[PDB]
């Protein structure tokens, strides 16, 4: 699995309006944290509960905050921060040959909905409910994100 | 390099003022971009100016807009778009260790700074200098960007050729 975790004061997610479009620029909010963590998530063809548990332990437990001075001390648990969680099939996205990505290890849109949904139920589970906001999965999204640093990590749980 | 590239409409980059009111804004605007991308980029102690190049061309030269009628079409280049570019350290945060990350893969703070500007002028050079846009690199900041997809690519050149 790929994530790119980015430490926020904020993040605001819209979807395009129904009915509108497509020719149409209109969008209604959906999803909003304040500060917190935005986790774009890319599950891989080959991805295993394995894959998806050891996501989820590093975005809950990586100490990405200051506690005064020291640098890379409090997790988003520690201060009852939130996460919004973000599927983000372009990670996998091939760049080697061409300017054209293409998208062939990311794991099918069908399997990978459940996949993602077991993954925000596990959040909530390790966590809290009320800290897991979450997107429109394989919907256009807008989002307003105030990074905060900024702080940007990514992982990659086949390496 | 490392880099972590995002589609956006827009991006707004601040860094906190010293001096300051009441009742004053503690962060002050120094960048700006509309449409275009936010690169946040990570140089590695071993890298090479054939590193630099391979993020710079990828950076401008990643068709991740849709021409009506044809997805994955157009750079920011022919759409006339901006790029803000952040040196990202972090993204060498290693996270095996615990859930303390440390970033020992990264080059050093003056040596990186150096390589960076390089990259920015190398930005200026195969594109436009209107075009590239930057922030502060050893500070802290505030970036308010609206992604737009989102989009989120990644790429690290040590995995190239």
């Amino acid at each position: 699995m790929r994530v790119v975790i980015q430490r926020v004061k904020g993040a605001i997610l819209s979807v395009r309006k129904e009915n509108i479009g497509e020719n149409e620029k209109e969008l209604e909010i959906i999803s909003e944290i304040k500060n917190g963590l935005i986790c774009f998530l890319g599950i891989h063809k080959n991805d295993t509960w394995e894959d998806a548990l050891y996501i989820i332990r590093k975005c809950l437990n990586l100490r990405l905050w200051n506690n005064d001075n020291k640098t890379w001390d409090k997790n988003v648990k520690d201060l009852n921060y939130e996460l919004l969680i973000v599927s983000q099939f372009t990670l996998f996205g091939n760049t080697k040959k061409g300017n054209k990505p293409d998208f062939h290890l990311a794991k099918e849109p069908n399997e990978a909905l459940i996949f993602y949904n077991k993954i925000i139920d596990e959040f909530k589970k390790q966590y809290n409910d009320d800290k897991i906001k979450i997107g429109k999965f394989g919907n256009y999204m807008n989002i307003d994100v105030t990074n905060d640093g900024p702080v940007t990590i990514y992982i990659d749980t086949h390496d």
